[PDB]
C-alpha cells in the first residue's frame, strides 16, 4: 500500500521505508534501523509506505523536530495519520499552551524530587521478580521480569491492589499493543481495553477526590486546571496515560540493555566492580537502547532541510538514530559508562519531554541493582535469538538467560 510522490518531495529525497517492517529487523531493531541511515543520507528523507512520511535521519534533525512545537506540532503524533488523527490522548496530543496545566499535573507525580521517595517500592518490586527465579539458574527475561516490572511499579505508585494485575494486566495489552486482522478488529481491541480501564478506575478517582493520598490518582483527580479542579474526564485521560508511558517503552527497553549485557560478560563485571558507574550510566544505556519512532505533524507550511514542507505533512522521528549517531556521539556502539557527552532523543525533547524520565532512570539502575546482587553473570541460552518489531515502540521478546 503505497502512496503517490506529492510534488513537495524530491524525486532524490525519496526511499522506501516501511516503519513497521524494516530490512533486516531480525538482526535487530538497532541494527535494522542504522542500517537505513547510510553515510550522506539527506537529513529528512520521504517514504510512499504508511500514508506517505517524511523521516527525520539523524541527531540534529529528530532534536530539533521535538524541539519546536510551533513549526512540528503534537496534533497527531503517529503513523499512519488517519490512525494518529483518531487516537489522541491527554496531553501529548497538545501544543502549549494547553499543553502546560496537563504537564504541570503529571510532573507532581513524576518529577525526580518525588521520584526519590519512591525508590524503596521500586526496589521491592525489583527484588520480588527476581527471587522468582534467580534459583532456578534460568528465566526468560522478558516474560518473567520485563513485562511485569512496568504494571507492578504502577500498582505501586497508584496505590492499587495487587491482585488487579491480571485485568489490569489484561487491558494494557489491549491498550499498549492492539492486534487485528481488520483495523476495525484493531479498533475494538483498543477499546476493549481503553474503556475497560477507564470503567475500573472511575471509582477510584472519585473515591480520591479531597483525598490525603501521594498516589498518581490522587495527584491527577486533585489538580487544577485554568484555576478549577480537572474536568473528570481530563484526569481520566491523564491515569490512562501514566499507566501506558511507563508500560511498553520500559517492557522492551529493559530487554534490549539485557540482551547486551548478557553478551557482553566484560561489561558485566565492570558495572558488578563499579556501582557508582552503574548509577551514573542510566544515560549511557538510554542513548544507546532507544525504542521509541512517533511523530510530529507539520503545523504550518514552511522551508525545512532544503524541502517546502507543508501543513499537515508527517515526520516520523526515529530516535535510535540520534543515540547510534555518529555524528552525535562517536563509536555510537559501543556501551560506554565512561562516556564523556551523551547526545540522544531516547525521551523527546522540547515541552513533551518524557515527564516519566526521572522514574525511566531509577527504574533501570534498580533492577541492575537488584539484579546483580542476586545473579553476578549470565548470559544467553544458546542456540537462542530474540525476535524483534518495528514501530511506535521498538519490541523485543524471547530472552532466555542462564547462570551458574
Ligand atoms: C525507557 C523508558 C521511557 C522512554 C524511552 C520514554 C519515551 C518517551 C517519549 C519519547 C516521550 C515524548 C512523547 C512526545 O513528545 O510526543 C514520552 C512522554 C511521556 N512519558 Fe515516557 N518514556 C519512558 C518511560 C516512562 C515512564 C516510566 C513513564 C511513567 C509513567 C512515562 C510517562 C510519560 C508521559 C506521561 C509522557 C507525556 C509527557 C507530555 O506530553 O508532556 N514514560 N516518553
Ligand atoms: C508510546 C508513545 C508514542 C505514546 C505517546 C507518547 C509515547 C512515548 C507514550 O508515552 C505513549
Amino acid at each position: 500500500a503505497k502512496v503517490e510522490r506529492p510534488a513537495n518531495v524530491p524525486e532524490d529525497r525519496v526511499y522506501e521505508i516501511d516503519m513497521y517492517a524494516l530490512n533486516g529487523i531480525e538482526d535487530g531493531y538497532h541494527e535494522a534501523w542504522k542500517k537505513v541511515q547510510h553515510p550522506g543520507i539527506p537529513d529528512l528523507i520521504w517514504t510512499p509506505f504508511t500514508g506517505g512520511h517524511w523521516i527525520a535521519t539523524n541527531g540534529d534533525t529528530v532534536k530539533e523536530v521535538y524541539s519546536d512545537p510551533t513549526r512540528f506540532s503534537s496534533e497527531v503524533i503517529f503513523l499512519p495519520k488517519e490512525a494518529g488523527e483518531k487516537y489522541q490522548m491527554v496531553p501529548t496530543k497538545m501544543d502549549p499552551p494547553e499543553h502546560t496545566p496537563y504537564r504541570k499535573a503529571l510532573d507532581k507525580g513524576l518529577n525526580l524530587a518525588k521520584i526519590r521517595k519512591v525508590e524503596d517500592k521500586v526496589r521491592e518490586v525489583a527484588s520480588s521478580l527476581i527471587d522468582s527465579f534467580a534459583a532456578r539458574g534460568e528465566c526468560d527475561f522478558a516474560a518473567e521480569y520485563a513485562e511485569l516490572f512496568p504494571v507492578h511499579v504502577f500498582m505501586a505508585l497508584a496505590d492499587l491492589p495487587l491482585e488487579d494485575i491480571p485485568v489490569l494486566s489484561e487491558y494494557a495489552r489491549q491498550m499498549t499493543r492492539p492486534e487485528g486482522n481488520t483495523p476495525e478488529e484493531m479498533a475494538t481491541d483498543l477499546e476493549a481495553g481503553n474503556n475497560g480501564f477507564y470503567a475500573y478506575v472511575d471509582p477510584i478517582i472519585r473515591a480520591r477526590v479531597g483525598g490525603d493520598g501521594d498516589d498518581l490518582i490522587t495527584l491527577m483527580v486533585n489538580s487544577e486546571i485554568n484555576g478549577e479542579r480537572i474536568a473528570h474526564d481530563k484526569a481520566q485521560g491523564l491515569i490512562s496515560l501514566l499507566l501506558l508511558g511507563g508500560l511498553d517503552t520500559v517492557v522492551n527497553f529493559l530487554s534490549f540493555f539485557m540482551i547486551h549485557l548478557a553478551r557482553h560478560p566484560e561489561l558485566v563485571a565492570e558495572l558488578r566492580s563499579d556501582p557508582l558507574k552503574l548509577m551514573r550510566g542510566a544515560e549511557e544505556m538510554f542513548r544507546r537502547f532507544p525504542v521509541v519512532s512517533e511523530a510530529r505533524m507539520v503545523a504550518k507550511d514552511q522551508e525545512y532541510k532544503g524541502v517546502f514542507l507543508k501543513r499537515g505533512d508527517m515526520i516520523l522521528l526515529p530516535t535510535a538514530l540520534h543515540g547510534l549517531d555518529d555524528a552525535a556521539n562517536p563509536e555510537p556502539w559501543k556501551l560506554d559508562f565512561s562516556r564523556r557527552s551523551i547526545s540522544h532523543s531516547t525521551f523527546g525533547g522540547g515541552p513533551h519531554r518524557c515527564a516519566g524520565m526521572h522514574l525511566a532512570r531509577m527504574e533501570v539502575i534498580v533492577t541492575l541493582e537488584e539484579w546483580l546482587k542476586r545473579i553476578p553473570e549470565f548470559s544467553f541460552k544458546e542456540g537462542e535469538t530474540p525476535i524483534y518489531h518495528s514501530g511506535i515502540v521498538a519490541a523485543v521478546e524471547n530472552v532466555p538467560l542462564v547462570w551458574p
